[PDB]
């Protein structure tokens, strides 16, 4: 019921997360860490929160970006994972989620800029809240990097690029290393930020066309997300 977002510059925007917290009834609130605003210091505040993709690192520094306190961060989650709080983390979000349960994020095999196949793996199969996701589903990605795996987590989902596409923590407790949430603005927004998506499209097995991806309809991942959210939060 009370959702709370925790976002890391203007493009990576909440997308369809907000939109279905919108639809269903729930009460959203924010930190826009970019515009120097406080994380939350209580738990108390919300009943789910969700940490969406920046252009930082888990380790980047404020002398980079100096609005940006990962640690601060990482204490958050685990203070919300210490309450039973729903969790669920996207790209970055996704990788102080890995941090916050005790390992450190690696560099992804390939990286992946585009919309491309996740396939679930035994244990996502296994999963209530994918039921709705058939075993392979087209899906955006835009990372370099992808999270530490601790031994209590589980693998969900992967792609041909990267082997932690989607993890589960905790009983409640998610983490997306890819972006179902995307829509064609969405996506605009982050062309317009990526230096050389041109000559990374063919020097590149995984990096898409401004074109490719501008085009392409992505209500079928939103769904596929709605179905989760759902599903995670009944």
């Amino acid at each position: 019921m009370r959702i709370h977002f925790i976002l890391h510059e203007t493009f990576e925007a909440p997308g369809a997360y907000l939109a279905w917290a919108a639809l269903r009834g729930h009460d959203v609130s924010m930190t826009k860490v970019y515009r120097y605003e406080k994380l939350p210091k209580d738990i108390d505040d919300f009943d789910m929160l969700i940490l969406m993709g920046g252009p930082q690192s888990p380790s980047s520094t404020k002398k980079e970006f100096p609005y940006y306190d990962a640690q601060a961060e990482v204490k958050l989650i685990q203070k919300a994972a210490k309450s039973e709080k729903i969790i669920v983390g996207v790209c970055l979000g996704a990788q102080l989620m890995g941090v916050a349960y005790g390992a450190d994020y690696l560099h992804s095999p390939k990286k992946e800029i585009g919309n491309y196949l996740i396939s679930l793996t035994e244990a996502g199969k296994m999963d209530s809240y994918l039921s709705d996701f058939s075993d392979d589903l087209l899906v955006g990605h835009w990372h370099g990097d992808m999270p530490g795996l601790p031994d209590k987590a589980q693998v969900l989902a992967i792609s041909q690029g990267c082997p932690r596409q989607i993890i589960k923590f905790g009983p409640k407790q998610y983490a997306f290393q890819c972006h179902l949430e995307f829509t064609p603005e969405l996506v605009a927004a982050l062309i317009a930020q990526e230096d050389d998506l041109d000559t990374q499209s063919q020097t590149e097995t995984y990096v898409q066309t401004a074109e490719e991806m501008q085009t392409f309809d992505y209500s079928s991942m939103n769904q596929a997300l709605y179905s989760f959210l759902d599903r995670l939060t009944e």
